[PDB]
């Protein structure tokens, strides 16, 4: 069905007779289709939350390494807290509606009050095992395509980002502060979360420009055409582009300036860098300013933006979904390997590198190769891409002299044929650790 009935002040909705939900969303045959997805996922829980249960970081006890930043960070927030707690009630088929309202009544500061959680109905006194599952159950919860929040640029599952026609939902912008709020509390709380959000996404929160190379893991399709602008230097052949990106806005197309006159001015060579990287800041600015701001502002309430400063975006999101145990024999057996094989020394040295790294070593390896430090329910084989499930994958490409190159949304590694063990160590070990 359809219907269209109307709100107590007035505002239209719609009552999705399809699924058995009301939404503000016209129902599609895509939206239908988004909340089908959601709805398994969401009954694929209570068997994956004892995979989630088993994330964990380090217990509270050389310099600029992740585990001292993390310390200082914990210390920050036990200096900050204040008496006394907070207990929510919830629900476990109302853990979105309640959560909302009791956190949004509240004052910000209320919120670093030590924690607890109330199944309502149900035995037992809260102790870390009901905010583990609040957490968790809640982080998947705000994904639910109904209240218009989200959505996914690429296959099934792949690449969360703020649904720019999120404002047809009258409170986007409360809703936005309040997961702000909430993915705060997490970080105030040690708890951990599985929303899904990018390293770009974690970026802005940090307030760090993403890059070219950050488009690969949101829209491969887009990356590559930029990459095309860029590498095929060009003649300026079969190309007849402007400083304009349009946007459909619920309908309505409109056409956006990247930078002042930009419609008549035409992309040259040398000219292209401006725009590439004009381009590069439209793709992730586009669409979700307000809803962004919100969840930030939202975010800085309860634990200051600025308190994660000395943190790059694999950190933090390290620090809001928790670390797990590589197992080396998972990885090993679900790698394929292309214009390579398993007795090339490249790939013998490789996993002899592997090999000596310690856990978060490997943690920062993964995040490299495939965007994210969540490995998934039934590891290595169930490694998921901008094109639905795709196995860890390492490719001869290169020059001695390069770095490795990661291709996130494929789970591939460019790796060259390098010359030592010690060679690609070092070229390894550089591109994972990165600056810090
Ligand atoms: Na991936």
């Amino acid at each position: 069905g359809w219907e269209k009935r109307t709100d107590p002040r007035g505002r239209f909705y719609y009552v999705d007779h399809n699924t058995r939900t009301t939404t503000w969303q016209r129902p599609t045959a895509e939206y239908v289709r988004n909340y089908e997805q959601w709805q398994s996922q969401r009954n694929q829980l209570q068997g994956a939350m004892q995979h989630f249960s088993q994330r964990f970081l380090y217990q509270s006890s050389y310099d600029r390494s992740f585990r001292w930043k993390y310390h200082q960070f914990r210390f920050l927030c036990h200096s900050n807290a204040l008496p006394s707690h907070v207990k929510i009630s919830v629900s476990r088929q109302t853990l979105f509606e309640d959560s909302f309202q009791q956190i949004m009544n509240m004052k910000p500061y209320d919120l670093r009050r030590r924690l607890y959680i109330i199944m309502r109905g149900e035995e037992g006194l809260d102790y870390g095992g009901i905010a583990r599952e609040w957490f968790f159950l809640l982080s998947h919860e705000v994904l639910n395509p109904m209240y218009c929040l989200f959505e996914y640029a690429g296959k099934n599952n792949y690449c969360l980002q703020i649904n720019p026609a999120s404002s047809i939902n009258p409170d986007h912008l409360t809703y936005f502060r309040f997961i702000g709020r909430f993915i705060a509390m997490a970080l105030y709380h040690g708890k951990f979360i599985d929303t899904g959000f990018t390293l770009p996404f974690y970026k802005r929160m940090l307030n760090k420009r993403p890059t070219l190379k950050d488009l690969e893991s949101i829209d491969p399709e887009f990356y590559n055409s930029i990459v095309w602008i860029k590498e095929n230097n060009l003649e300026e052949c079969g190309l007849e582009l402007y400083f304009i990106q349009d946007m459909e806005i619920l309908g309505k197309v409109t056409t956006h300036e990247l930078k002042e006159g930009g419609e008549s001015i035409r992309v040259t060579e040398e000219n292209k860098e401006e725009y590439i990287m004009l381009l590069t800041d439209w793709r992730f600015t586009r669409g979700v300013e307000e809803q962004t701001k919100a969840f930030l502002d939202g975010f800085n309430e309860v634990a200051p933006l600025e308190w994660l400063r000395y943190f790059d975006e694999k950190e933090l999101e390290l620090m809001l979904c928790g670390m797990q145990e590589i197992d080396m024999s998972d990885w090993q057996k679900s790698t394929i390997y292309r214009h390579y094989t398993k007795n090339s020394k490249q790939i013998q040295w490789f996993w002899q590198v592997v090999k000596e790294m310690d856990n978060e070593k490997r943690i920062r390896l993964l995040q490299f190769v495939t965007g994210t430090c969540r490995l998934p329910v039934g590891g290595f084989a169930e490694l998921i891409g901008s094109n639905g499930p795709q196995k860890f994958c390492i490719d001869k490409v290169g020059k001695e002299t390069w770095l490795p190159r990661s291709h996130t949304c494929f789970n591939r590694l460019d790796l060259p044929p390098y010359k030592s063990y010690e060679q690609l160590r070092e070229k390894l070990l550089y591109a994972i650790e990165e600056t810090e």
